[PDB]
């Protein structure tokens, strides 16, 4: 019986082609903390999480911390085997702080697949290897919005992801910017990321109407918590609406479901506290006839594989992953090709199929 | 026109005269982060958050991080008087970590007050100057229980807040030692820190019933997010219900009032990040007709005046501030007179007057 004899962490920054700009943030690197747990056979197994302190209130220094002095003495000498009460009785401890137990999380996963020789994919029931992602496009001017979605066409996506919520003029001007260069070919994803009201919502989506346009989802439009107007906007709604920030966990789902708040659930491994939970939300899910598609925040391609590993295995087709766009193609050449828009798992990994050498060793 | 020019914080360990354990965990001690803000006039201004971690998420060392990195490029070079705008800016880019923005709006409140030569309280408009608190009482066995309640008594103490949740047999089986060892003249508030689920909380409301005690509250029976079973509780129980981690802003405060998930609130400025979202929960509140008390974590003494302070404002009178029976008399006795069960807000003081760069040292 394999037990989990050590931990370490380390905090990972990776620097980014170009600068990303968020509604509260301008950067150039990603921030995450790895996690190292080490079995007493020898077997190390990993798990890599970011901090995004605007969305989950993560922090690098936060959840070393918890990892360390809370998680640590929960898992330690514990056996693998237990894993599932193990890490109900760590996360138990800690309110909030999903990324860090994302980490964690991830960490038992790489060992639990190691442990059989085979990838987490694989370890998950996945068959597949190769999943499509869109491309996102930042907030902009409309000029400006129409070159970035056009050099993503030239790039070969043909399903986009249009942020918007900050400037509604705008956001409406650009429906007919975007009706005018280009065809049904182009799939469109519209995330809001909660930036207008109910009015607004119903006035964006009957503007699409107005045009001919292929639009996928219309994401968080308002409020993460104001399901009401989810609600309201769902059934109002002709195009799939999507919730994001409305739902984190499995109790969050329940709740969407239950007031009918969303036709699709966009789950991200670093709201949902890693693997095993989101695995809660897809079932709910299925039972409801609710669809789900994965997403990110901007992390490391060590999160993107994991995320790809679970949709893979829930036969997810629907992914939002482009931050592989964001990096050098050296950092995930290793476990992932990425062939725009394809990102493809390389064969034969054991575990995840990465390391952290460079960052812990050397 | 004072400009906020400096940030710092300091790290606060305090050791607890006894163990408090409830249903979530055990602890001997308070971890917290203190932080002072310095005007260009001089003038410092503090506030202090506990790191719950189990209950808010926060921590030290997220907290310190937030406030130092995030926070402070917001909050320096701003003049004081835009301090609304600049917290509603600085929070934005912060989930949850509601301790670390109870630490900076409890500073920017002292400033405030000390600007106009006047306390705290004074400055939200308290009239009066004591508020009575419970004493809080472990999980525990039965007659460690009843021990710990007798000495609380002993204490001057009448309202005795119970911890249960832990364990439901031992939970029953304590109300019919209650019933043997107290009067009617000693409150019982029970605080279950969300350990039952909805049949048991039935249960123990029933249990209740059989016997002759004074009830005042059942807290937080249920999971947080279980709205549905604590509007339940609320529609079948005798005794107000009150929520507690069901509820830490206003849009919370909305939901439960929207859902009659509880008759009463438990406002926490740990919970609802300073005294700005606690003024907006007690008017949502006011308007619904449904009560307020106030509570903390097990928290510094800090926590408490502030707390305090903000419930004498607002014409708040159930309070469950206790920890001041926890740690030595001298942590508090600059700021507070504590004649148990009053605590009381001595006369004179600028801003809170916690005095705490006398034993802290504060870094940027
Ligand atoms: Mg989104």
């Amino acid at each position: 019986v394999s037990k989990i004899i050590d931990i370490k962490t380390s905090i990972i920054k990776i620097p980014l082609k170009r600068t990303f700009i968020t509604a509260v943030r301008s950067t150039n690197h990603i921030d995450s903390l790895a996690v190292e747990l080490t079995l007493d056979n020898g077997v190390k197994g990993y798990g890599v999480a970011p901090a995004t302190t605007a969305i989950t209130g993560d922090t690098l220094q936060g959840m070393q911390y918890i990892i360390r002095e809370i998680f640590a003495p929960v898992i330690l000498g514990s056996d693998l085997s237990d894993y599932k009460q193990t890490l109900e009785l760590a996360f138990k401890k800690v309110m909030f702080n999903s990324a860090a137990k994302m980490a964690i999380d991830l960490a038992y996963h790489d060992l639990l697949a190691k442990e059989q020789d085979i990838s987490v994919a694989k370890l998950l029931g996945a068959k597949a290897n190769s999943i499509v992602t869109d491309v996102s496009i930042s907030c902009g001017n409309v000029a400006e919005t129409i070159q970035n979605i056009q050099n993503g066409v030239e790039a070969n996506f043909t399903a986009i992801k249009v942020k918007t919520g900050a400037d509604f003029n705008r956001d409406i001007q650009l429906l007919k910017a975007l009706d005018n260069e280009f065809s049904k070919n182009i799939k469109f994803r519209f995330d809001a990321n909660q930036g207008w009201n109910l009015a607004q919502t119903k006035q964006f989506i009957e503007e699409i109407n107005k045009y001919s346009l292929n639009v996928e989802i219309i994401e968080q439009p308002v409020k993460y918590y104001d399901i009401k107007a989810m609600a309201e906007i769902t059934k109002f709604s002709n195009i799939p609406v999507v919730a994001d920030e409305s739902v984190f966990d499995a109790k969050d789902a329940e709740r969407v479901i239950d007031e009918q708040a969303c036709n699709m659930i966009n789950i991200k491994l670093a709201k949902t506290g890693g693997i095993l939970e989101a695995q809660k939300i897809k079932k709910l899910a299925d039972s409801a006839g609710i669809s789900c598609m994965v997403g990110c925040m901007m992390e490391s391609p060590a999160g993107i594989l994991a995320t790809a590993s679970f949709a893979l295995a829930e036969d997810i087709t629907v992914a939002d992953l482009d931050p592989l766009d964001w990096v050098a193609k050296d950092l995930y050449s290793d476990y992932i090709t990425f062939n725009e828009p394809n990102i493809i798992l390389k064969d034969n990994l054991k575990g995840f199929g990465f390391n952290l050498a460079e960052n812990l060793y050397f």
